């Protein structure tokens, strides 16, 4: 109906359709017969929401574990814009990343090492579009999780076997320039220098340096900032924040409609993070250019700075380690909003009771406010308050116990969150660093330098790949039925069956 | 093999204490050293008999799990100490105050912690000191029930 | 009536009367 106004179905139709919903860089004589059909037998299976015949065509199918992500977010798409909320939740029960999981797993047991190869390809199945680019288009979030997702992400994360060595070593052979062509540690002056300043690692420790000593003078350099605004600070922010700005916003502003990639760019929650940092440059900024009140000024810078120690808080995201810990905090505030809102207002209630029995702006927003809260903290002038009670005990009494109890079961959604939130934010990190731009923050200049002024200036293997998918392919198949046969419950009713047949043989 | 087990590395310092509290008798000219290091020294022997609550079968799991806990105490207890740092140098700033300015800097809040609050010093940042104080606590002892 | 247990208790019914009469 809408493209007859701008001018029943059609290649067209249908055509748009299907890039309205996979938004792929994908695209489309009806008497030719047409490509590869199993492909497009597939397509109208999922749409018409058969996951059997599905699976029939998905057997014939050439393509491997790429197309089923495909069929993950044309599920998830249709299923949100399904009407019947019952019809909704049954296209919700296809688990199509179930078997492409399951094709992913025989492929990696089989090869490992050209299963590695199988993830990364362009399946031209889809217009040459490389598999995790559908992972993300799906949110493939269980896909991630299979180990071989993480074998091929960690094996890029140096290049020169980073994994492999330990960080102790790391750091010291990172400390002597030679130490690749020393050999010390694993890695010919220009393939070592290569080596050790190419890696994801690599960059993530020199940002990571350059950040926090740009944190730590900038710091120091407050003091002498204490016109609003002095020469050496005027510096500093020309020389961190000016190229923060290029480094925080290139890497995200032009990925690979404009517009759009921006948004997308500004969409992110971690993100959102530096965003406050941002603001809080670009406000300083104008401090600093206002010196009218010298203490405003300061106040706006030394407000400003905190959002160093946050943004760079993720930074321990990456490590195993506090891979759970940012999963588990956010669950934990939200619990202790909703209570503490409650006590407060139960405690406001007992204090203003308390206050009107006693009968006794700036100085009553102190005693009121500032007293308890400080009174909580071990401040107690009985010199103030020395010449209600069951709000003081039952409020108090409840909102501990209720954050506290929630928390035993939020830890608990946080042990889910460990295999979860952990795991899948390594992943989104490690993607982000292999296109963050090698060079620290003070190289970061150079090196936006450097891009601007360049700005200004096989297929049998693939065949083989593809076949030895095929084989697998096949093999998981007959995997599956074998073990279906064997159904002990299956065996016993065939055994019946043919029990019963035999006795009335014998009848 | 012998200077190879965990367990032996404990009296390593002790010995080590033992060598070097016997180089600090083996020194008159500071005795105030020569006492400092002594002094040190004899914890060591508290440590190593620490140990023998290990044969009983009531302490058995105790050194097992002390361990544990510490670790997981350390990754929690550095990030919190971070933010806590972030909201004094926040709050610093606004009240505008070597081994005066590292006591003021150090021993004040720690101490500030442990009740210890002079507000003849400090009385004539927020956000910090709740969500790093919140989240630090429940992430170590949650920790500590699994 | 698809309850396996009671599945296999007919069977078990049917192979007793069939070994009878075999017998």
């Amino acid at each position: 109906e809408e493209g007859r106004l701008t001018l029943a179905f059609s290649l067209h139709e249908v055509s748009r359709v299907l890039k309205d919903f996979l938004h792929d860089a994908c695209r489309g004589d009806l008497s030719r017969k047409s490509e590869d059909p199993w492909r497009d037998l597939f397509l109208w299976a999922v749409l018409q929401n058969r996951y059997e015949m599905a699976t029939y065509f998905w057997a014939m199918g050439r393509e491997g574990v790429a197309a089923a992500l495909a069929a993950c977010k044309i599920i998830k798409e249709m299923s949100h814009l399904e009407k019947e909320a019952e019809v909704a939740r049954t296209m919700r029960e296809a688990k199509y990343e179930q078997l492409a999981l399951d094709l992913f797993s025989e492929c990696y047991s089989n090869s490992e090492d050209r299963a590695f190869a199988l993830l990364v390809r362009r399946n031209h199945s889809w217009s040459r579009t490389t598999c995790l680019h559908l992972a993300t288009e799906a949110d493939a979030k269980a896909f991630f999780a299979h180990d071989g997702v993480q074998a091929f992400l960690t094996k890029i994360w140096w290049g020169d076997m980073a994994t492999g060595t330990p960080i102790l070593r790391l750091l010291g052979a990172f400390t002597c320039p030679a130490l690749i062509y020393t050999n010390l540690i694993s890695f010919f002056l220009l393939t070592r220098w290569r080596k050790f300043w190419g890696a994801p690692v690599t960059v993530f420790l020199g940002n990571v340096v350059m950040y926090f000593a740009f944190l730590f003078l900038f710091s120091y350099v407050l003091l002498v900032d204490f016109p609003q605004g002095p020469s050496g600070s005027e510096v500093t922010l020309y020389f961190w924040v000016f190229t923060l700005v290029l480094e925080e916003i290139r890497q995200g502003f032009f990925t690979n409609r404009l517009v759009k990639k921006f948004t997308l760019y500004v969409e992110d929650n971690w993100n959102k993070c530096d965003m406050v940092a941002i603001f809080l440059f670009i406000v300083g900024v104008t401090c600093r250019m206002v010196p009218s009140v010298f203490e405003a000024g300061r106040t706006v810078l030394a407000i400003d700075f905190m959002v160093f120690t946050l943004r760079l808080i993720h930074i321990f995201a990456i490590h195993k380690q506090l891979g759970p810990k940012i999963i588990i905090v956010e669950r934990m505030m939200k619990d202790v909003f909703f209570f503490l809102f409650f006590l407060s207002v139960w405690l406001v209630a007992y204090g203003v009771t308390t206050q009107a029995l006693l009968h006794p702006l700036e100085w009553i927003f102190r005693r009121v406010l500032y007293r308890p809260y400080l009174q909580i903290f071990g401040q107690i002038p009985l010199d103030e308050i020395d010449e209600l009670v069951t709000f003081l005990l039952v409020t108090n009494v409840l909102l501990m116990n209720l954050l506290i109890a929630m928390f035993s079961y939020t830890f608990q959604v946080v042990q889910g969150n460990a295999d979860m939130f952990w795991k899948f934010q390594r992943y989104h990190l490690i993607v982000e660093y292999h296109g963050r731009p090698a060079l620290a923050p003070p190289f970061i200049l150079l090196s936006h330098l450097s891009l601007v002024l360049k700005q200004v200036f096989p297929d049998p293997v693939d065949q083989k790949i593809i076949t030895w998918e095929t084989v697998q392919k096949e093999n998981f198949l007959s995997t599956m039925e074998k073990r279906r046969r064997d159904s002990e419950e299956e065996v016993l009713r065939k055994t019946a069956h043919r029990v019963d047949l035999i006795a009335k043989y014998i009848g």
